[PDB]
């Protein structure tokens, strides 16, 4: 059976207005996040800088995606009477997310493993399996949602969607295994935070499959609005929220190492206005 | 009853000229503010860096909003005689402010609490209640002013406006309570400044509801000009003005801590060409 | 009586070619000054960083104004024969300067007072009176030149121009008074430079009123070219020239303080390949 | 004989959707790479900074190329039915790669020699022969593929392609000779990595000639898609992958020198979460 | 006699393709150069930082010029049949170079004098005479080539070209005199390099007059291609090549001063993988 695609829906001006709000709010919040990332990048040790690098990629790629999308929104719908009607650049208000997620979902996995206690080359097996699994999960979604059937085929959404769901299970079982190994070998205070950051990431990722069910089941401008709102909201929460949580863990670990002799940090580490470690000279 | 919207008004060339001035002046002043923020970002301790991060978000989001708005101004009105007549991209000379305020008003609240003396459960509870309350106040305005009724419904402005006014009261009672707790536990010199910064922020926020009354009551190009002038002016005063006042407080607090042993700062802190603290090595 | 406006003149191709060269040479030279400002910003102390901040805004706002004016030149005139004929975006090749000057003229005043010896009530009173007076002088020009008769009214140029000339006198009497107070309390070497920088600024500001007399008196593409050449040239001289002169004074003062114990600088200060002060550690 | 060019093919919507994905994915991944480069640029000694500089050029040039290409994609094909028919700006979705490769392939050669053990004069002969040979190999490809015959001449692809293949052999024999000389004079641990980085670079370069065989042999939108996919994929692997491998070698060498007295590094060097060297003060 | 101008020639697709290559290659190489400049800016003493500042201006102005030119190329010629036919914005593919050279040729002169041994105020006489002479040489070219006659007048090319050639002689006699004075007072090793850098700059400048002879003598798309190729190539060689040679001299001089007590540098200086100087603390 055939279903209209999400970018083949005429939008009212309450729908058009919300969609521009959330697209522009999401791009804004991720440019804040990018700035924050840069300003706070020296609170973390060089042992834990992979976390900073990940997060900077996540924020750059996502900010660009959202600019593209906001500019395609302006040039993707033509107002006819009281309703905005999609043209051929309307697909460019939706498709560009898959490019963002293609980089970000792998980088979120890398950021999480950044602050775990895996080292050397068994680390590398886990980082690669994660980056693969993550990338394959998005790309197989892209194919169902955008490429094969042109977004308009229920069977192609269900097949490529199911396949994507398998790489979700594989990626999540790799990460959750990595973290379960680490928690014993961290300090109690960090292990606590790393458990929570793992629950926050996996939980965030469960929201995104729901946008894909809408596309299968419901078509309309209401629902095209629902999709954008859901996905925009989830990007803000899961990319501001989670990337601030890993940074606390990096800082706390950095400080723990300072206190222990493992290394020396130029500034002091203050987490929650509690000094974790003092500044030091080589 | 129905009222024409603000972006649905034909502008004379004196009105068009003023509107471009102020939009372009505001974006300019906030790019200065962004630069200033970066250049002075190392005058503050790591204990107080949340203040720098907030202010940088406030300036980035706002600068972008104002670029969008200035570019939409050029492509949103067509000169047809002695009048500039609005296109369908003239909503985009007004609506993008709500996106800015959605990030900024929460970040201004965070910046203010940055330099207060709050820690524990109560700190995080207070930061979240503030960020929520602030965000909800803007968004409920957006809905009245832009989305529901299309800006052209008096009942939708009065209902969504009243609702927004409740989240104003809730947000302001949270912040004013937080600050009232802190002033005892600061030093006299900082407590003085934190009282003043609180009065300057709350007072600034009372200006923005007046732009919203115009939209309810008066329609015309005079009044569309009045709205932009009011809102542009208020952004300059309350974003340049207030974010420079919190930076003095962060600096003064940073220095107070240096002097006290709590921490060490690489450079000396000068506050009104008065040296507050000397430079130090770990 | 009526006069055509400067942006209502048909330019030849010699006139059109010289106006793009000067408009693009001014944005190019003010992007070199933005780079010079950032590369040479740690040669000055933290007692005199209010000068690095003022100059960075004077060069960021000015480069953004000249990019817009060069982009609106490409889309503001149409070649209809051997003549470039103005559109409705031709006002945007002239008007954007008033936005630049609105930020810059106040910031130039701040930069000059940066390196003077004012502190107390008198300092803040002086900085505010200057920033006000400067801003009011430009804005009252904008109204005469762009807004009130559409640039086409001789009485509106002479009235708003006279008013602007009063805020010039007020602003210049404030600054010259501030500097006259400082010169006694500086060192001979700096006092000398601060006198010269004051003469260079006031003298630079006297050029800009001449562009405004042309607009009153003469209309033509020759004269529209004369205006742009005059104003572009003056921006280069007074914004490259003067902002390099204050930086020497900041450096010399920084070094004088180093030598005196007042503070310590990480690098040495070399002014004219002559070493003023050595590097030092806290 | 004549062959249609790759930019003269009508793409289906699945072929346009893939092509936009990969172009946008590649530009995204190279902006991550650029960020990474900047954030990690102080892990390396000043003796080995040429490696950082190379890699930064590689990432900047390539990111820009890919932006151009993504913007030309939007404005290079027009949807006329179920097909995206090529405009005259569809050559600009392919040609800009040759500009990227013209800078990058020489810079990749420089980056590889960066971490080898060459003197500083006989170094120069090798660096120049490499940069020449590399540049000549791309440019002679450009001429066959784009300029002479207009991409549509089989004899011009085979002649200019063969010529390009000779500068490949010359460039690769210079580099492989340089590295074979160095491996003895490195430490075992670095020599190992430098062998692998050499195999990874030469192997990466063998993929790009296959895109050029497609252009000779096969024409279609399938094949225009195959070309972009191949070339995009190879850019990600060989520019993210290889430029991270040289950075490990620079770091390991930097640390080896620290440990040996040759120099001192401000931070510690952690590679695979193993401290290679401690931080130190002059 | 009247000669067609260089932007009044219909380009083939081979000539259009080359022109886009070289414009895009030159802008690319100068963005690399800009990056390089920033990454290596701390290898030089503060005594010699004028060299860094010059070079950064040279790279910024030139990169922007080349972006403008590449964007004007896309929108300056229309494909009509088998030929690209110039529109009225084809002059913007050639004219913008004069703006670049107007800043750069003066800054190249400043960079060269940066590392010579002139100090105080007799330095200033030489720096001003140079910057004047250089600026006047370009501007008088612009007038012959672009403004007077519209590029189409042989007598205006020969008169304004001859005049430009006089300011070349004056500028070169000032610089060569300055350098001849310095070589005695440098160290043998630096004097050697400063002689070579002087020969490389003067020699580079002799290439640019040849583009101007073509414009006088030959008109055609072959020749419009020859002009762009010549000028693009010369920009790459003389702006990458020369600005890397002055940086070696600054570094070598910086190190010589370190070794001598004149100053202290934070990093070590390595030139050709030979440690020139060690890192030091105040
Ligand atoms: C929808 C729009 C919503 C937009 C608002 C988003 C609010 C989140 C931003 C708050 O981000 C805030 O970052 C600072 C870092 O500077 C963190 O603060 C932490 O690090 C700083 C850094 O030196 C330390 O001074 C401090 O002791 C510690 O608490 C906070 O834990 C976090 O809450
Ligand atoms: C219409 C719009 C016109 C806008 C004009 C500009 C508005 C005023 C901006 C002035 O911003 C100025 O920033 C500098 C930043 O160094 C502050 O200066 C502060 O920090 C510096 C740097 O450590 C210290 O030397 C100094 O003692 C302290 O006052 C000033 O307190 C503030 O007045
Ligand atoms: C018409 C358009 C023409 C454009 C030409 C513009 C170039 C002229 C300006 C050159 O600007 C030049 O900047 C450097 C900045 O390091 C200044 O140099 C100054 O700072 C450096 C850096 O610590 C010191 O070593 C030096 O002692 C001191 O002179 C020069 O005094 C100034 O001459
Ligand atoms: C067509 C376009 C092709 C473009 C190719 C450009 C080739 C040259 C680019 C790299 O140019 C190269 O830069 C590095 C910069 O660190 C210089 O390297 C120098 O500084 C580094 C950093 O302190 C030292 O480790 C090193 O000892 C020293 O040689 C080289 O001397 C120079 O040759
Ligand atoms: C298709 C698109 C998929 C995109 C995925 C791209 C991400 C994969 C690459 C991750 O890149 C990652 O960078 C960090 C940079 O700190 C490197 O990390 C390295 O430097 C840090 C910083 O000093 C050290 O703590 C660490 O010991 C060392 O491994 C990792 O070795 C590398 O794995
Ligand atoms: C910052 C962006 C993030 C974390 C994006 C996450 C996206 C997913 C986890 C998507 C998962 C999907 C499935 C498992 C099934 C249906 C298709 C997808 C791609 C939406
Ligand atoms: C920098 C921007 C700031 C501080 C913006 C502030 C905006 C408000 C405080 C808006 C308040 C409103 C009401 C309380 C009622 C009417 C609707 C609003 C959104 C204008
Ligand atoms: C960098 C820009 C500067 C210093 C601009 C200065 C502008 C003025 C000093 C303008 C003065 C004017 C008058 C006093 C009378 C006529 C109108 C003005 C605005 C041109
Ligand atoms: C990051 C980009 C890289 C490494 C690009 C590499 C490109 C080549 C090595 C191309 C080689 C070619 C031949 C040797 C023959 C056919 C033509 C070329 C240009 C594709
Ligand atoms: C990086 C750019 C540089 C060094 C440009 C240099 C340009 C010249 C030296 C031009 C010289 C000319 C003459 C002396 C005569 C003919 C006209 C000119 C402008 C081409
Ligand atoms: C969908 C929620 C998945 C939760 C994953 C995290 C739980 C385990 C944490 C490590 C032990
Ligand atoms: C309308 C869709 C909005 C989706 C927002 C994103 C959901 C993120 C859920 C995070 C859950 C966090 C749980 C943490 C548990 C720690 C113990
Ligand atoms: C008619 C009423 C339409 C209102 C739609 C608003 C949807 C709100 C979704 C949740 C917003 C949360 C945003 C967090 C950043
Ligand atoms: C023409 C309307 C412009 C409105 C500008 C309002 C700016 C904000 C008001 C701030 C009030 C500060 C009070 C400080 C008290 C201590
Ligand atoms: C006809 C006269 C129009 C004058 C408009 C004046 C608007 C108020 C000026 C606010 C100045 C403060 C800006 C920072
Ligand atoms: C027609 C364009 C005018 C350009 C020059 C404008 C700047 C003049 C500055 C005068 C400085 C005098 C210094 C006295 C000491
Ligand atoms: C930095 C610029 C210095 C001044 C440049 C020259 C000013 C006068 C321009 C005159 C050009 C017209 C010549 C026509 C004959
Ligand atoms: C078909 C798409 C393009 C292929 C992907 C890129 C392949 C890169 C080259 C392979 C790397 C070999 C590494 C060997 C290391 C020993
Ligand atoms: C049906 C379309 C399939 C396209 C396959 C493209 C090649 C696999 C993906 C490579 C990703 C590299 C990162
Ligand atoms: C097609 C024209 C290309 C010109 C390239 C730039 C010429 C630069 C000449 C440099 C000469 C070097 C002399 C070194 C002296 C030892
Ligand atoms: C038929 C194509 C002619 C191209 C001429 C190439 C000129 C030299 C290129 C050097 C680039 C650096």
């Amino acid at each position: 059976d055939m279903i209209s695609a999400p970018w083949e829906a005429s939008l009212t001006q309450a729908e058009h207005s919300l969609i521009f709000y959330f697209l522009a709010l999401t791009g804004s919040a991720l440019l804040f996040g990018l700035a924050r990332t840069w300003l706070t990048r020296g609170e973390v040790g060089a042992r834990y800088r992979t976390a900073v690098v990940a997060r900077s990629g996540i924020m750059i790629v996502a900010t660009l995606s959202y600019v593209f999308m906001v500019l395609a929104f302006t040039s993707g719908y033509d107002h006819v009477g009281s309703l905005w009607v999609p043209n051929s650049e309307a697909i460019m208000t939706i498709a560009p997310r898959y490019v963002e997620w293609s980089i970000a979902v792998p980088l979120l996995s890398i950021e999480l493993l950044s602050v775990a206690t895996l080292s050397g080359v068994s680390a590398r097996r886990t980082r690669l399996a994660a980056v693969a699994g993550a990338f394959l999960m998005i790309f197989t979604g892209f194919l169902g949602a955008v490429v094969i059937g042109d977004g308009r085929s229920v069977g192609s959404l269900i097949i490529w969607g199911a396949i994507s769901t398998v790489f979700w299970i594989i990626t999540a079982v790799i990460l959750i295994r990595a973290i379960r190994h680490s928690l014993p070998q961290l300090t109690p205070e960090a292990a606590a935070l790393l458990k929570t950051a793992t629950i926050f990431l996996m939980s965030g990722w469960a929201v995104y499959p729901l946008a894909y069910l809408i596309q299968i089941l419901f078509a309309g401008g209401l629902w095209t609005t629902s999709i954008h709102i859901i996905l925009c909201t989830a990007d803000i929460v899961v990319k501001l929220g989670f990337c601030g949580l890993i940074h606390r863990i990096a800082k706390l670990r950095t400080a723990e190492d300072v206190r222990a002799g493992v290394d020396i940090h130029t500034e002091a580490i203050w987490i929650s206005s509690v000094k974790q470690s003092d500044a030091g000279i080589p």
